[PDB]
C-alpha cells in the first residue's frame, strides 16, 4: 500500500506543478505574444499595400516557401544537409534523442529505416551513460582516498554538488567559445547550453550552420566533444536529483498521519 | 580491467554504428534534398519574374515572414499560443523532455525561470517512469501467478515481448484515429507515434493544433492520455533492451578472450 500511495501522490504533485507553470508561463509570455502578432500583421498589411498585390497569391508563395523551409532552405547560407558531414550530425542528434529538427527525413524508406535505426541505438546510448557514470564515480573515489591517503565511495550530497560544478564550468566554457564565433550573447549561449544539455532541443538555436566557418576542421570536434560531456553530465545530474525526489517522497509520506 | 575494455569497445561500437548510419542516410536522402531544393529555387524564380519583385525585397519580406513564424503564426490556422491551455502543452513537452518546438520562450524571464522549472521537473517525470515500471512488472507477476494457479517474477525475454506486444498495440490503437480526424496517412501516424513516444520529438508533425477541432473536450483529454501511455511503455522497453546490450557485450568480450 506504500508504493501505491508514492504513486498517487507523485501523480498528483505533477498534476499540480504542471497547472501552476502553466499559469506562470501564460502571464510572462501572453503580452509578448500578442504584441509580435499585431507586428507581424502590419508589415505583412504594409507589404501588400506597397506592392499593390493580392493576400491569396502571398497566402500561395508562403505556402510553397513553407514547404521549401521543410525541405531544408533558408535565408542565410545554411550548410548542405544529407551530405556525409550533414548525415552525421543528423545520426549523432538522433542516438542521443535531442532531436533538433532541423534535418529530417522526408521519403518512404527513410522513416522506416529510422525507426529500425533508433530501436537499435538509443539504448546503446543510455547504456554508454550508465557506465560514465559508474566509471566517474569510481575515479572520484579513487582521488578522494588518494588525497586523503573500496569503502570510500561518496555520498550522493557530494556527487551531485560535483556534477553542478562540473556542469557550470562545461557550459560556461562551451559559450565562452560559442559567443565570438557565433553571433549570439553569453546568457543565449547558456540557454542553448542548458537546452542541448538536457535532451529538450527545442531547435530554435543550433550551432555549426553557416556554410563556410572559418577553419571549420577543428570547430566540428570541439563542438562534438562539448555538446557530448554536457549530455553526460547533465544526465547524471538529473539520475541523482530524483533519487534525491524519491528520498524526500518518502519523507512526506511518513510524516503525514 | 574488465570495465574498461567494456568501455572502449561499447564506444568503438558506437562510432562505427554512427559512421554506417550516416552513409546510409546519405545515399538514401540526398538525391531528394537536390530535386526539393531545385524545385523551390524555379518556384522563386518564377514568381519573382511574374511580379517583377527584386531579389533583395523578396529576402527582406522572407526575413519578416520567418520572424513571425518564429512566433507562433502559420499560414493555417491554429490555436493561440500561452493562453492557458497552450501553457499546459508547453510544460507536458518539456517535463517530458519531448520538447516539439511548436512553442519556446521568447522574454528574458521565460528563460531563467524555463531553466529552474526544467531542472526541477525532469527528474520527477524519470522517477514516475521508474516507479510505473516496476508496478507494471508486480502486477505482470500477479496475474501469472493467477493464471497458473514471490519466486513468480517473469524473466527478461518474457517482459520485453510483453511490452512489444503493448507497445505495437498502443500505437496502433492510437493511429486509428488521428488517421481521420487530421487529414494524416496510416503510416504518418504510425511514424509520429514513433517519434513522440521515444521523445526524441523532431517537430515535423505535431498533434492537436487546429484551432476548431469538433468536439476539442475529449479530443485533448485522449491526446494527453495516448502520449503518457506511450511514452510510459517505449521507456520501458528502451531500459530492456539496453539490459540485453550490456549482456551481449559481456559474450562477445569473454569470446575475444
Ligand atoms: C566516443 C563515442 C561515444 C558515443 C557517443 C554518443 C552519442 C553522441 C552524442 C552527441 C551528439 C553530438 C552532436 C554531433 C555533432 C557533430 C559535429 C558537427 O558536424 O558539427
Ligand atoms: C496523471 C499522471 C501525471 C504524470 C504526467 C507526466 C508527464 C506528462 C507527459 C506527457 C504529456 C504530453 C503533453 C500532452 C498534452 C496535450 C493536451 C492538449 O492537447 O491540450
Ligand atoms: C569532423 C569529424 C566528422 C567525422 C566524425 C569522426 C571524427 C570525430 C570523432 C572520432 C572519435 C574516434
Ligand atoms: C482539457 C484538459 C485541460 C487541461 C488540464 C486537464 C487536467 C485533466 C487531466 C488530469 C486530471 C487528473
Ligand atoms: C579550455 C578551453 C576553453 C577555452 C576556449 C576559449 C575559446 C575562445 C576563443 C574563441
Ligand atoms: C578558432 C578556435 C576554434 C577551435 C577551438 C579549439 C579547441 C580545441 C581543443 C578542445
Ligand atoms: C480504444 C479503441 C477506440 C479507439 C479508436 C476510436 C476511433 C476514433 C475515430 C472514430
Ligand atoms: C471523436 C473521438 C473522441 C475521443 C474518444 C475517446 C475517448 C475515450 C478514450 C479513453
Ligand atoms: C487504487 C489506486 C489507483 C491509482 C490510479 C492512478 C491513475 C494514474
Ligand atoms: C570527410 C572526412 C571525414 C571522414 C571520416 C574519417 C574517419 C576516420
Ligand atoms: C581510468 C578511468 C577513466 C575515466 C576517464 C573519464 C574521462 C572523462
Ligand atoms: C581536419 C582535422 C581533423 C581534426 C580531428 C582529428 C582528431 C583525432
Ligand atoms: C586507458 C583507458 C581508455 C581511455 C580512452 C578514452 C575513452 C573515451
Ligand atoms: C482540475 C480542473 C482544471 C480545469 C482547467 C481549466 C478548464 C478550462
Ligand atoms: C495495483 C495497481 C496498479 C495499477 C497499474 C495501472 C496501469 C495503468
Ligand atoms: C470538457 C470535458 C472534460 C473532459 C475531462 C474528463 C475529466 C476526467
Ligand atoms: C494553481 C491552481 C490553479 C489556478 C489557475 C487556474
Ligand atoms: C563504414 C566505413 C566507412 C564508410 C565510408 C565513409
Ligand atoms: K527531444
Ligand atoms: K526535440
Ligand atoms: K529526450
Ligand atoms: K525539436
Amino acid at each position: 500500500n506504500e508504493d501505491n500511495a508514492r504513486f498517487l501522490l507523485l501523480a498528483a504533485l505533477i498534476v499540480l506543478y504542471l497547472l501552476g507553470g502553466a499559469a506562470v508561463f501564460s502571464a510572462l509570455e501572453l503580452a509578448h505574444e500578442r504584441q509580435a502578432k499585431q507586428r507581424w500583421e502590419e508589415r505583412l498589411a504594409q507589404f501588400s499595400r506597397g506592392h499593390q498585390l493580392s493576400r491569396d497569391e502571398l497566402r500561395g508563395f508562403l505556402r510553397h516557401y513553407e514547404e521549401a523551409t521543410r525541405a531544408g532552405i533558408r535565408v542565410d547560407n545554411v550548410r548542405p544537409r544529407w551530405d556525409f558531414t550533414g548525415a552525421f550530425y543528423f545520426v549523432g542528434t538522433v542516438v542521443s534523442t535531442i532531436g533538433f529538427g532541423m534535418t529530417t527525413p522526408a521519403t518512404v524508406g527513410g522513416k522506416i529505416f529510422l525507426i529500425f535505426y533508433g530501436l537499435v541505438g538509443c539504448p546503446s546510448t543510455i547504456l554508454f551513460f550508465n557506465l560514465f557514470l559508474e566509471r566517474l564515480i569510481t575515479i572520484i573515489a579513487y582521488i578522494m582516498k588518494s588525497c586523503h591517503q573500496a569503502g570510500w565511495k561518496p555520498s550522493v550530497y557530494y556527487v551531485m554538488l560535483i556534477l553542478c560544478t562540473a556542469s557550470i564550468l562545461i557550459s560556461c566554457c562551451a559559450s565562452a567559445m560559442y559567443t565570438p564565433i557565433e553571433g549570439w550573447s553569453y546568457f543565449d549561449s547558456l540557454y542553448f547550453c542548458f537546452v542541448a544539455f538536457s535532451t529538450i532541443g527545442f531547435g530554435d538555436l543550433v550551432s555549426s550552420q553557416n556554410a563556410h566557418y572559418e577553419s571549420q576542421g577543428l570547430y566540428r570536434f570541439a563542438n562534438f566533444v562539448f555538446i557530448l560531456m554536457g549530455v553526460c553530465c547533465i544526465y547524471s545530474l538529473f539520475n541523482v536529483i530524483s533519487i534525491l525526489i524519491k528520498q524526500s517522497l518518502n519523507w512526506i509520506l511518513r510524516k503525514m498521519d
